[PDB]
């Protein structure tokens, strides 16, 4: 339809999928760097192996996918626009936040590539296709390949392909990784941060360190689902954050089943949120995770290319080329930095006249937003923070 | 005439005040990087002011002095690409109660990323200083932490200059992580320092100058768009002299295609993380530019506020120096080089690095490493 829809429904998807594996667990993922990772492999994909990431990855009607436009790759900047712009846009250099994506196929060297995809994908892509051996030197093309993602990423993403990951019958890795960093609109000052439980159950806590401040926030109530949903702006106003807490220690289960594409939207319209002062408590956090791929996208439907059935024909004419191994890592620190505070003697009277408070002192919902297209740019469950 | 001689000539005589006030220790800066700060100052500067920095700077020379020559290059290497990384945090906080001429303002956002920022010092300068580092803190991905400490803003500040850099690049030739290994690196000839020196074989431009008592390797970086330049001296001790000798004459010559052949040889280089901080204020002063720190100033582009000076201005660069790098030999390659190569290029004293920008010859960092 269009890239905001599809990149929720295929957030929706991916989340389905991950509750299955990682229940009691942080969840976090970027789910329009995983669809730039399989656009890639899609371009020289045919047949059922084209047709199942296609129904999978909402890749349908989006405006630049299309077998005509795709055919100009070369030569034409519509090929792949929908998701090309917001990549381009967020990966572009700017003052308020940093994203460094690291995507790439490495393919094994004596597979010989299609010289007009090398070109393809060289075009639309960073990062593209890489040739290395595995054949003769794994655990130095392992080396490579986590050297380079660590290189690209300040040094923050270490260790991406975990050792006999690789091994002379890999055929072609998929990596995935991004870091993220970004400033509030409204800073949290750093003084205000204190020590506090956050209560992973009924029974359990641990001493986070909690931010704090007053502020005028878009909030929604929904009584009817026990919860509330607040917004907190990134500088710039082109992305925010939006944190779905349920009003208990433990209504994350119910959250998690009934929460969709229709729903997300339903529960943030204008309709329904309304700007209003408020104190926030939200943990200073650290997200990082890591999946393997293959297991996921398998699971919701994508098994041709990761297997002998593979047609990559647009990749390599050589039969035997499938994705071995394809791994996504996500990096988000969320701290106090922003643009501006307020002042303290505003902040006192608020204090005083201020009652509602959102305290995220539980398990939550996150999902970092691109405002204008509604895109789904992360999205997370924080049990720990 | 180009944006490769002046960055050059720029980068020497900052060299020359830096190496007095910082004996026996690293230094390491990037020239580019101030001479864009320099750059959006100079825009609202009038008189005197804009005379001094140009003086200095040596702007009225090149093209587009809108400031292409420089434009062209940041925008080349801030860009995102797979195979180097550079951060630029690079701004201008002004106190919120002077009025920026809208001119200004709408000029420098079309020019420079980061450029200037009101903010509140006349009442909450402490909450200032803490924005300000939490923004270059934010922006470097966490590498660059603390630029301003405690006291140095205060009610009476007007104008900070902060300009922090971040550089991570590949090799085009990789070294092994497993070729590294512990190697004594000579501080002095008494004084001897535990390092992790990374070893290759490749085919390198190498140039040994036996007038000079010095050798140069060059280290080309992925892609080529960027090598290395290391100036080994001969001797321990024979950095002195060629920190008095060096120009932008000298390096020029010293690195002619004439001169510089390539071989095959074992290389020996130390990991470094080089990181440094500056103030910018002593620096440039000492250079000539005193007006812009002074009640004399003249910002009269910028703002109306007759009190508009800079009160701080701090560079601050990180880059960190390892084996990773694009490609590695083969073993039957390697299995020839061993039997074949004897001649080395160690690099276990102190020595002076640079690293240009292959097609403007421009410097975008300059260093002497005497402790890794
Ligand atoms: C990824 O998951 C698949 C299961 O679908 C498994 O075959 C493969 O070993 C996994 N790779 C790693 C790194 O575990
Ligand atoms: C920087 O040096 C200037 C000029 O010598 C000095 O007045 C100022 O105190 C120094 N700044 C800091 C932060 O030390």
């Amino acid at each position: 339809g269009s890239i905001g829809a599809a990149s929720m429904e295929f957030c929706f998807d991916v989340f389905k999928e991950l509750k299955v594996h990682h229940a009691n667990e942080n969840i976090f993922y970027c789910p329009i760097a995983i669809m730039s990772a399989l656009a890639m492999v899609y371009l020289g994909a045919k047949d059922s192996t084209r047709t199942q990431i296609n129904k999978v990855v909402r890749f349908d009607k989006l405006p630049g996918f299309g077998d005509s436009i795709e055919a100009q790759c070369g030569t034409s900047v519509n090929v792949h626009s929908s998701l090309r712009d917001i990549l381009n846009q967020i990966t572009k250099p700017n003052d308020v936040y940093s994203f460094s994506l690291a995507s790439r196929l490495y393919a094994e060297e004596r597979y010989p590539i299609l010289p007009e995809y090398l070109q393809c994908v060289k075009e639309l892509y960073r990062g593209g296709l890489e040739p290395i051996n595995f054949q003769t030197a794994a655990d130095q093309a392992r080396e490579l390949i986590n050297s380079w993602v660590e290189s690209q990423t300040n040094g923050i993403i270490r260790n991406v392909l975990q050792p006999s990951s690789v091994d002379s019958q890999t055929a072609m890795v998929l990596v995935n990784a991004i870091v993220f960093k970004g400033l509030w609109e409204k800073a949290f000052k750093d003084e205000d941060t204190q020590a506090m439980p956050f209560r992973v159950t009924e029974q359990e806590s641990k001493p986070v360190q909690m931010m704090y401040q007053i502020g005028l926030f878009r909030v929604a109530s929904m009584a009817s689902e026990k919860m509330k949903i607040l917004e907190l702006p990134f500088a710039s106003g082109t992305m925010s954050m939006l944190v779905l807490l349920p009003d208990e220690v433990s209504g994350l289960e119910q959250l998690e089943s009934i929460i969709n594409f229709e729903k997300l939207t339903e529960w943030t319209s204008s309709n329904v949120m309304e700007e209003r002062k408020i104190k926030v408590y939200l943990p200073r956090m650290k997200m990082e995770e890591k999946y393997n791929l293959t297991s996921v996208l398998m699971a919701m439907g994508i098994t041709d290319v990761f297997s002998s059935s593979a047609n990559l024909s647009g990749i390599s004419s050589a039969e035997s080329l499938k994705i071995s191994q394809a791994v996504h890592a996500a990096h988000a620190e969320i701290n106090e930095a922003g643009r501006e505070v307020v002042g303290s003697a505003e902040a006192g009277v608020d204090a005083a006249s201020v009652s509602e408070e959102f305290r995220a002192d539980h398990p939550f919902l996150f999902c970092i937003k691109h405002i204008a297209t509604n895109a789904v740019l992360f999205f997370g469950r924080c049990v720990s923070p």
